[PDB]
């Protein structure tokens, strides 16, 4: 059904210390490591919201197995292709600050990259391709645009959260949804976009070339969605965020399990903005149960636009 | 024979990085990973020097796993106590301004604190107990001093390496070997040193308490060893240090290679200063055909004291 698609994944290695300072022995006093990478994220969501799905991507080493160990204890689908060198290992350092620090891609042979491409061969006419996050700079940037046309020749539904060349190189493909923050999209069109009005002349032409359905989050301020259908506003319920680790893939799991809910596209977007905040709001992820209470509350600040 | 003991091993996490600032992103150009602590050290780089030894300590959750799997390639002595708890992560940064974040330790339950002491009693006349690196909060900064009885009482051969309350509580146990640096010296002898004669004579104090042996380093200038026999000093080979990721636990384990074979307390020195900097002037772990060049080289810096 939902496949998400993994080209880095990794070991998140969580660490709050509130006396980070740099040329320092530096102690921990809260340690915690999750797997991590968008695609994993938006399946682990999805799971705690009640869906299936089946995880794609590259795995490698001692980190790779601990990443697949994992998804398998939370009983994901999984079906990563094995590479020869280590998952890597991010840091996030929580505290005072808020600084991260990213490991190092591992080699992957061009034999790997045509065998995940050989699996999305198998995307059958109502499933789900998720691809969300970076591409590897080893890697033939128009990627996604590749395995977007693919789905696209299965009929399958494809939703993309990414940026760079890589959301560029998409367009042409006609994915059908996709979720770029207000700067991932004013990167995108070259043009700076702060507020509701700015994005809206963008997201039309967007519609208009092939674009199926399109979710602008512009952070504290709520989030814009057209759909060829019609273009609306919508609010952040508001709280104290004690996370940001995950809630832009948390926004894509609540799109997706609403989707397979049969709910409908504009239908669709209170859950997804109500899933991200949830998980904005918590130490972990958002619940099934906190989605639906604040998805009721921003069921109303639907303010029509375009 | 040689006995390491690691209470808080781990795996270290090294990574190069340049111009890594703060509150944003940090993508790594070079990462690498390998079992860390100082006991672990020791027993890898007396492998190196052509001498087996087996590292005790406590490891646990996938963390714990990969350490193992790696000494037990190096074909290093091993028998570990695994605790339920996840040993840590320390992410060494390197650069203009290498920093580091040590992980929380694990958790070790008192039947584990006790196997282990449970295992010395098994050491022999003329076997080797070496005791280096901090201890978990969770223990008492006391049980150094508790092992090193044990130990001693057994005719077996006590080096220590450590710093701090645990530094300062294993005199009174009398340990064979001690090598307190220039400062942690002054942080133990609770005064501040500074001249080859500002320490001498407290070097000469802790000779008479019952220490057989101290070698402490002036950092860059050299170093001054003391035992029943007098005292005189060494200089450094001098040269571009490019690691420092384990010098100290080479000079530990360069002097213990030396004893091994016949060589006497004093004339094991030069050895074991060698250890130390050729593991400096690189960038991994010191081969045994360096540390006899440059051993000759110090052989002739040899000079008595006052």
């Amino acid at each position: 059904m939902i496949y998400t698609v993994t080209l880095n994944p990794s070991i998140d290695y969580i660490v709050q210390v509130e006396n980070f300072q740099q040329g320092v022995v530096n102690r921990s006093e809260r340690d915690r490591k999750q797997p991590g990478g968008k695609g994993i994220n938006v399946s682990r969501v999805l799971k705690r919201l009640g869906h299936e799905t089946k995880a794609l991507g590259f795995l490698g080493g001692f980190t790779g197995a601990y990443v697949r160990n994992a998804l398998e204890k939370e009983e994901i689908g999984l079906s990563f292709i094995e590479v020869e060198g280590d998952t890597r290992i991010n840091v996030k350092i929580k505290g005072k600050q808020e600084t991260e620090l990213n490991g190092t891609a591992p080699l992957i042979k061009k034999e790997h990259v045509q065998a995940l491409l050989e699996q999305l061969t198998e995307l059958e006419k109502g499933d789900v391709l998720v691809l969300a996050g970076s591409v590897p700079q080893a890697m033939p940037q128009t990627i996604y645009r590749s395995m977007t046309q693919i789905a696209k020749e299965r009929g399958a539904f494809v939703a993309v959260d990414t940026s760079g060349e890589a959301l560029h190189e998409v367009l042409a493909a006609k994915p059908s949804f996709i979720k770029p923050n207000h700067h991932e999209l004013s990167e995108l069109v070259s043009k700076p976009i702060a507020s509701i009005e700015d994005a809206i002349p963008h997201v039309q032409r967007l519609i208009g070339e092939g674009i199926e359905s399109i979710l602008v989050s512009f952070a504290g301020d709520g989030a814009l969605f057209a759909s060829a259908e019609g273009m609306f506003h919508v609010n952040v319920p508001s709280g104290e965020v004690r996370n940001s680790v995950g809630a832009g893939d948390s926004v894509v799991a609540g799109f997706l399990a609403a989707l397979q809910e049969g709910k409908s596209l504009e239908d669709a977007v209170p859950f997804a903005v109500a899933a991200g905040s949830a998980t904005a709001f918590s130490d972990g992820f958002c619940t099934r149960e906190e989605v639906e209470r604040l998805q009721q509350q921003l069921q109303r600040t639907i303010k029509k636009e375009g």
